[PDB]
């Protein structure tokens, strides 16, 4: 295996290593973690055209190189930030996603990827504009993140049924209900665009679609 | 004086040192530099409310600290990157601003600060959205940078009439003519927003209003 | 349609009648007239909060009512004063505004409304004070009328380049170049403030911006 | 392909389509109407080019063409200092207004419209002569007859006001409207229009008049 | 009585402008002594222009400037009919007024020997357009425009430019070159626009405004 | 096709018409004419932003309009001035350019366009100031026209090798070797600037680079 | 050998200075290439000093400069006997060293066409002393000293002056003019000290020091 | 200096010696000789890695040793072959290179070294295969020697314009226009490759680029 063609499995492997550092007694949700981090590739198999990795989509590769770079940062931080890395960042993310994946499959069945397709966002980390009825953009628009995470339109019912690790919740919270003409919109847009990673954008996607319509 | 009630003078002094280090012969345009870097505070006296700096606008103060820190980085880079710091970065910026400020004062007159009013942007580094023909924001809108810099409507002619340092042009050029609904819009928005500093946003502001267009 | 949400189309409809009563051959400049008299609502969409005409801005509504009432006086005056009403007041207005709008659109492009922003004036009949170099108001300031008509700095060359109906030129000329501390300033300010209407303020706005500057 | 002698409309339309694009590339150029209008004189008078031999071209016709070329050279120089005035008072209003006038003529007379211009004593579009009584005689009641039937003597204040013309042209011709040949200034007016008109602008005046009359 | 434009240029042109000033406003007080004195300045600086008092040996370039000026008086004559208000109140009376006030400031500051102020540029003719100098007599990339007898546009501050008393038409022509370096994108256009736009009389107007104000 | 997106083809068509009028046996060098007159657009694709001619560069558009107006004049003048128009103005131009272009392609190869890059002139008709031997602009400088034609340094040997139509030769001749500080500089600068056209500037450019050395 | 001082002033004077330097320290590496090139500068700027390659028509002022240079070499020969320490370590070797370094700086900065930097002052001779200019080509009371081929003392900064590599005696001669305005009470004295003190050879030393430092 | 870091100066010094023996009055083109023989080093600074000549590129070092060994031979041959050595081999080589380098400087400008970049050949003595008109190597290709000397496309005009010493002309002549599939290709290729040396490959490179185009 390799990270371009097996992103879930590759990253799962690294995160299984982290989860063991944290607690060898923690049951790593491996099935769900591979499935979740494979979602962007499922939706976009052209990321690896005709199966040759030599022609891999540049933006997709950059995202994976970002995850590699983040995994390096975690190894260094495990040393003197073990109790945050483990109990705020990594284990909550893994538990969260697995539960959220499981509820998506339960609510939407085996065709659940259909909920994610048809968005104008190609990459799981994209931040763009929500659209009006006709598909236009207006000043009533807000943030559309990942594969259909509409923060502008995000209801209180949806928000309160959402299970997100603290760090992702804190990133994305300020964007909920926010109009593009709001004084902090540029800042919040910029902050969410810069703060997302491949893995954490999936984590957000799963939380949203698990809870949507609550 | 201090950097908060006198940003133009304070920054001008730092940059005078950079210029003397680069080129002692180079005549430093002190009056223009001071007046240019005073523009956001003249536009926004609320930044220092009742004249007490301990209550100064936080975003404004942070903008100015970034300039102090960048100044320290510039002086560090003078050893191994003198060619680029001097002849690509600092001297072109100083000349550009003096020429564009004077041009602005010649073409619009002494009341030139009015041309900087009406924008959705409070801070000189702000990056927002231009309004379309209806007066709203739409997919046809684009980047509204600083105090009136409309990258969306920025013309071919205007682009090539603009006197502007290489790095600012490199930063901002991908945003020229760019619509909200462009696939790369988010990226280009992000880059420009992250790339601007107080001094360079004013440099861009002046180049645009001197060239339009 | 109604005069609150559709001021340009409602005022155009009235003026189209007056122009027929004046000269049936006169080609009414409908598109420009509607676009010109909508400008104030275009600049301030909050005048009608959330599409609700009962919550319409009272000062905005009152300016429109005065145009309706003026319309009634115009129809009265057609009998004994047709020659002045038609040839001095109405037809030159309609023609000048259409020409000036078109010129403005040609000089400043589709985003021409921007040239109207940043003034201290909210209403098109507003009369406030010119700025000096400092950013402030002083004795060497003068009249700033409507959305950016700086009478203080308006030059002799610009005055005679402007296409403005007689009745508005005679109203506004006295304030050209006039300082706050001028002995006749208060009387001139009084005369301009009292004689301006919603439609004739827009007429002046377009004449000025067609003829400056840059 | 074409030349100004055999193809005056296309040749002149091409030059003005040039001036219009440097002025404003957003400007929707009315190519069809401009070719047609500036062809009028040659359609009424094909003997200007006897049997398609441009070396036997009519003297007064060739001179009118050289004048237009010379005027185009003047315009090119004026575009350096006075670009705004030339574009937006001169060239663009002439084009839009002349197209509108031709369109109106065609909607109210069909393809048969050239018949309006027929059987004038004026051979050339720039000709300025005398209006005539019922029986075809000149009297002290005569005034100006310009181009292919533009009777200024007989032209009402009303019809004049109904005419859609650029400023340049209303200013030149207005003083002749209603003017008797025994008027103290008639000879000044005659002298000004004769020297002021050109092939191009005489057609502009023709189309404005026939679009308005009756 | 026996004056000519070669030997008596100020008096010759004064006679013509006094006739314009009367066409304009018989109540305008013509500043005759100042106008004669100002327009003689180029000849007083360069007696050479007429070697030994022999006008048949007159300097070609000087003679060409005087012919330019005659040709311009002919066009003003023509423009008096259709553009009298612009001609009189923007172009002519302000020129005469400002020139007289500025010449008087200069005399009050320097006395009868004021002509020495105008010496020392490389420019032989009042309409000359050349380059600003460094401190070493050379031309560098920091040079800009140096026009007429020492009007250094490159080093003129916008403060003193705006303090200068000058006809609008002259401000608009010359303003673009204030502070402008020779490598600016528009320098070549500006250099050449001022070069083609200046005339014997308006260059002297500019010269006196500049020397009064600096 | 149109003149904006297809200047070489639109212009070559018109001149092919003139040349057939001049001599139907004259072999019109069509590939070379089109190639030469597309040069400016190939150096500057931004002249037509994103392929949209409603957004065309205004200065570019103006040069092209001038060439169309000139074509109308050529058509008028063909009646009584056919000998000059053909044997002085048009045929030698087309002949000279095709030969110079072929030589330039042989000498600098397929990437020849890079020889026209990095001048301070954006438009083919631009007239600016050369850089001196030490790399600055000074009184030792002269005229820099189009995409690198240095009239100041133009040697006697280059001049006599140049194959140039006589109207272009008469225009540009006075600028050869002319210093910024010369008494008649400003006069010649003005004359050359006003007298150049899009097609004639391109003709000069190829004559120069075909003859240097 | 088959050279002469009018056509080969650099090589000629270099030949004499190679001799002084060997007197000073046989172990001193004489910068011959830079020395010939530096002292050819005035002739390379004004080839009309020898019109048509004909020394019989040599410019009188040029020749006078060369005569003065010969006379100065004679006096150094005499002072070598009793003032060897100063002649060697204050006057000559520092001059030779400094010109070499300054010239290589100038050539690295501007390339082979460096000579263009030295043009366009109104000074024809390397020892000329004249007036700096305002921005309009004139002289005003803000003007000061303009020396040699563009050494603008009026405009020269006390800092960039300190940064110039220059032998003591030239530094002492020219320092008083730095920034000096023409209405200063010592201007006439300083103007004329510098004028009288300069030689072809030491004017070129000053020229290269300035143009190496000035940017 | 040494031959590794300073190949131009070292070799010019040897050749200055030979020229001196040939004819003392022959002006040695010293600047051009040093510059030309530095070309291969300028293009490949990496030949001396981090300024350490003990790690100098072996092929490049061998090239220069060959030139030292050839110098010794020339010295030996000076006795019984001075005429040929001087008038055929040495004097024409130095004069040709100097003229050619000067022509290349005028033709291509100060960045002329850019003409020598992008070839497949690293060493000046390399012989490879040229690119055909469609951009590939094929049987239509031929000999590409040194930094861009394309013998395959080398025209009759370029051949006659080329200023080249007799021995190089005879070495290289049979390769001109020669195709890869020619029966004598192998022989000529082998001959050119074995017969070239550092100095002479540079002499050829310069002959060609100074003559291309004719």
């Amino acid at each position: 295996i390799n990270i371009y063609q097996n992103p879930g499995q590759s990253l799962a492997n690294i995160y299984k290593g982290f989860a063991r550092q944290c607690n060898p007694g923690f049951v790593f949700p491996e099935a769900q973690t591979i499935e979740a981090w494979d979602i962007p590739l499922r939706l976009h198999p052209e990321f690896i055209p005709g199966g040759d990795i030599s022609k891999a989509d540049q933006q997709y590769s950059t995202l994976l190189a970002q995850e590699i770079a983040n995994g390096v940062t975690i190894g260094f931080r495990m040393v003197n930030e073990k109790e945050r890395v483990c109990n705020v960042e990594i284990l909550p993310l893994l538990t969260s996603m697995a539960q959220n994946l499981d509820r998506i499959k339960a609510r939407f069945g085996s065709g659940y990827l259909d909920r994610f397709k048809g968005s104008p966002n190609v990459y799981p980390t994209d931040v763009g504009f929500s659209t009006d009825a006709s598909g236009g953009i207006s000043q009533e628009s807000g943030l559309l993140v990942s594969y259909g995470v509409n923060l502008r339109t995000l209801t209180p019912g949806t928000w309160q049924a959402m299970t997100l690790p603290e760090d992702i919740k804190a990133l994305v919270g300020p964007g909920v209900g926010l109009r593009l003409d709001a004084p902090n919109f540029s800042d919040v847009f910029n902050t969410i665009k810069s703060g997302l990673r491949y893995t954490t954008a999936v984590t957000l996607l799963l939380a949203y679609f698990a809870a949507i319509g609550s």
